[PDB]
């Protein structure tokens, strides 16, 4: 019923700190539309052996290896540039963040090494960190040497957004809310069709806008046509 | 057929100073498509007794008091921070900001306590806020004051948008123009579905993506199904 | 298996500046949805007159004669701004930017004087740029001198987009994937719409939403439209 | 020339299409008389694609010392119900299975062979543990 003054605290203050630093890095925006019909599909046919196994399984580790598989190909959307931007550092390991609320607001635990983990392995891996992660329990190991960003808004609501890239990294992505829609098949009769929106933000300093369009195509191809993931694993 | 160059004079001064002032805020951007097929309806029904009462009825009231209802369960997007984001203070009164460009340039009064009126005294002072702006006549206390912003780029067109933060505020939404699209409903049929889309940016050093989400939710379902609102109004 | 650093060097260096000197901007952005259905249908029919006379024929040149009469009753979006923002020059010629990528990054060649060619010469104009780009030979005239840009995103993928202002130009739209999309006709009935998204990025400073939008509509009339175009035309 | 089974190298370190490639390699090669030792050697389960020239079941013959064989018969088009109760075009693989009883009993080349199955049937499963 009046105004209320209070000091930003605690943990608060990390991100403050992590957004005024993203002030420095001239964000590109690219969305776009992916058809996740065949991936619903596909995962509910794979809950029954996740659950017997004793591991949810959301959409996330999908999404995080077609990822890693499209970061194989643009390697440079998993570096780091300097304090000027004067020198890139390309990372071998791909540490994918998994951008999270809690009591206290953002906090980017990562899976590392996506590059050499399963879907199943990382289905592992997310389901140990949300455990720890609202537990308020999450680790420093946990939280560090992150590489590259996912962030589902869509678990809440969202079709497209413009997140904010977290420095030192040069890529960020925010998938939206799944949801059926009309839409034409090859056939050219009106389907029901399962649609996910994806915006990509971008260091544009060093990543070009074909970058992050060729990469988000191919991720984006791992997703609506999922065999296309079969044929380089190992 | 040569270029001409100018002075920047008078009025167009304070956009340049406004809008330079907003460089210093980390801008989240969150979208989502709002479905007010229901709520167009409900508008049908009203316009004879808002005539009746001389008032022009117009979506906007009902966004406004759908935005101030979202305000009271996520007050932070209803505050201001200082110079380097060291304190938050939290307001009381949701004085929401509607922007209007002039032929002066940007202008941006605001209807006061929307917390403590209904949709028709919205309506009014809407009415007599646009009959002023468009006559060169706002007072002072029609600009001073502002705790929150809502921009109708769909009187003009547009889907999605980025809004520009301004200063010292935390928040501001755009909407867009209200487009009849083929979508199912639950017996899985095509329908007619009026669709809006909506853009909220946010200071992201103190508004975290589950706020800006939950916020946009609870305001997407008082105006998805109005009938929601009815509940605690008094 | 391992990091690897680095320097951003010689034609990289120069995405770094530019992309660096649009952190000066107040980016707003601005979105809408073009039904392009009578457009595909027209470059059908002046394909094989183009063909013949040895000029490949895509959407660009319709883009941009389309931007270039927006620009002559919007001529504030083709305009320069000082150092900060104190003056506007007022720019005679529409040079308008092609933005590309090159094996060498981010280049930007414009077609000179848009508002005194036909969508011919236009195109006639793109494909050597396109020659010559696509070869690294473009030269220094080619390069200078814009005045506002386009970018086409959508030869490669995409629907909205954040494109970043290059200055000392004020405004820069992209352009998404043209998409076969199920919409209303005028009957109310269920048709297939080529649907592009187009995303445009302002200097808020001098320009405010309503000249944005409205340069939008009326640009976008000229496409949804063409012969509306025709009106005007020597 | 008769008998000749080289063998891929490490399967279950390789890709689908790292093992396509080995394949061409190995039939370049064979089909020239061209396979090495290293080629030839080492080898330990084999499969036999009958199939490429016909047939439905076999009995083939475990390749001592070796404990396992299959051999692959033709992919034929037949009539199959679906889930729903009709009736669909269905390829329709026969797989034949040796192996030497007596180190390994029933159950497992069964178990063995409806897990085999199962990757092949529903090729989603198979994208779970690959990595
Ligand atoms: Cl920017
Ligand atoms: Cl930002
Ligand atoms: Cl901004
Ligand atoms: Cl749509």
């Amino acid at each position: 019923g009046k105004d209320r003054t209070e000091p930003v605290k605690g943990f608060h203050k990390a991100m403050v700190k992590t957004m005024s630093a993203a002030l420095k890095i001239p964000h590109f925006g690219y969305c776009d539309e992916v058809d996740l019909t065949e991936l619903v599909k596909l995962r509910e046919e794979l809950k029954p052996i996740a659950f017997a196994r004793g591991i949810k399984l959301s959409f996330m580790p999908f999404f995080l290896k077609a990822a890693s598989l499209g970061l194989l190909q643009f390697p440079i959307l998993n570096a780091s540039v300097d304090e000027n931007c004067q020198n890139i550092t390309y990372k071998a390991s791909h540490n994918i963040g998994i951008a999270m609320d809690t009591e206290q607001g953002l906090i980017v635990p990562n899976v590392k090494n996506v590059q050499i983990r399963s879907i199943f392995e990382i289905a592992t891996e997310l389901n140990r960190l949300q455990k720890l992660g609202s537990a308020g329990q999450l680790s420093t190991n946990d939280l560090i040497g992150g590489t590259f960003t996912l962030s589902n808004i869509g678990s809440i609501g969202g079709t497209y957004a413009k997140p904010v890239i977290l420095p030192p990294e040069v890529a960020i992505g925010a998938l939206g809310t799944i949801k059926a829609l009309p839409r034409f098949n090859e056939k050219g009769e009106v389907c029901k069709a399962q649609i996910m929106n994806v915006s990509w933000s971008a260091d544009h300093r060093i990543i070009d806008g074909a970058t992050v369009s060729r990469f988000s195509n191919l991720w984006k191809s791992y997703l609506e046509n999922p065999a296309f993931m079969l044929l380089d694993l190992k």
